DNA sequence: CGCTAGTCGAC
DNA sequence: CGACTAGCG
């Protein structure tokens, strides 16, 4: 989650509408309809009584880009990726925090307060995600499940021409190199897009419109990989790779007081942090939906090295991807929750 | 000015 | 898993 990342390249976005997609392929990061649906009946989730109206959310959202002549591909969330556990588990603790502080504050009778707390204690199960996805497979709405993160999914369906655009509320996806984001659109199909090549708009920017430099900054400025230092944002790193020639970024890190004329201490920790959310940004596994494998989101460079990359997502047997990315195999417990099969009639 | 961190919407 | 803004370098 790039720190207002959306206001700082404003300049780059474009009120439209989907039917400008109409005749196309466009994926969607189904997870925020999940959680704008799990809003809706948060004290049924909190109670742990039984509700569907988050799938009907989602159907409504299916249901207009069926309507507009639009192929919808439904992207869900997998596996937690180890780079991202400590606020993983932070979530974790939060949520069940804010359920028992809501479990306490409907005995003082506030049921206001007590609502604003389940709102906040909000977790999406992947049995939910599976509701969704049998309910848009009954429309012939295809799906596939991300072996970890949805974002870098949906950045290689978007890089690899499977989809022209990405339905998505977190503009994590433009660090990944998505080509067309389109985000806040609404149930009609009123939103905003942020074209690549576009970006070139942005007169703050600079010459940090290239996707290596684009992606540098996001990192500088702090992901969900990286934490940022104390003091750096997106408009100072900008200004650090504004001011940098040297392609080699580490001995830029290395100079960043350098650059930014300010008395700034760079830890190793931050050095390998670095570099390992460069390589969780640039290769991070993912499932090829024609040809059936586990394959990083882009091409393993020269300089890289593969075994050195465990927390970019460890690789199964391509059989058992299969089976999770179809959603018949649970991603917890591994066990076969269902037995879908494209073979008897995306993928084809 | 730019950035940290707290805060409140969403439905 | 955002947007807005007070407090601060
Ligand atoms: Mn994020
Ligand atoms: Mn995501
Ligand atoms: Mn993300
Ligand atoms: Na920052």
């Amino acid at each position: 989650g790039i720190q207002g990342l959306l206001q700082f390249i404003k300049e780059a976005s474009e009120p439209i509408h989907v039917r400008k997609y109409k005749g196309q392929v466009v994926a969607v990061d189904t997870y925020c309809w999940l959680h704008k649906g799990a809003i809706a009946c948060a004290e049924k989730l909190a109670k742990g009584e039984p509700t569907d109206r988050y799938v009907g959310f989602c159907m409504k959202f299916v249901n207009m880009l069926l309507s507009h002549g639009i192929k919808p591909i439904l992207v869900f969330d997998g596996c937690t990726l180890p780079s991202k556990k400590e606020v993983e588990r932070s979530r974790r603790e939060r949520r069940q925090a804010n359920l028992l502080k809501g479990k306490q504050l409907l005995r003082e009778g506030k049921v206001s307060e007590a609502r604003e707390c389940f709102t906040r204690s909000i977790n999406i199960t992947h049995a939910m995600a599976h509701k969704v996805i049998k309910a848009a497979r009954s429309q012939g709405v295809d799906c596939l499940v991300a072996p970890y993160e949805a974002d870098a999914q949906l950045a290689y369906l978007n890089k690899a021409g499977i989809v022209q655009a990405i339905i998505t509320e977190d503009s994590d996806l433009l660090a990944f190199g998505c080509k067309k984001v389109i985000l806040k659109m609404d149930q009609f199909g009123n939103g905003l897009e942020i074209d690549q090549a576009r970006l070139g708009m942005c007169r703050q920017l600079g010459d940090v419109f290239t996707e290596e430099k684009f992606r540098y900054m996001c990192i500088l400025s702090g992901c969900d990989y990286l934490s940022s230092l104390r003091g750096i944002g997106l408009a100072k790193a900008c200004k650090v790779l504004r001011l940098a020639n040297n392609p080699d970024i580490v001995k830029v890190i290395k100079k960043i007081g350098h650059y930014l004329k300010m008395n700034i201490t760079v830890p190793e920790d931050y050095i390998n942090g670095f570099i390992r959310a460069n390589n969780t940004f640039l290769y991070q596994l993912v499932f090829d939906p024609i040809k059936r494998k586990l394959i990083p989101l882009n091409a393993y460079e020269d300089d890289v090295d593969p075994e050195t990359l465990s927390y970019a997502g460890q690789y199964v047997d391509d059989s058992i991807a299969l089976q999770i990315a179809l959603g018949n195999k649970d991603i917890n417990t591994f066990e076969q929750i269902d037995d879908y099969n494209p073979d008897t009639a995306l993928y084809f």
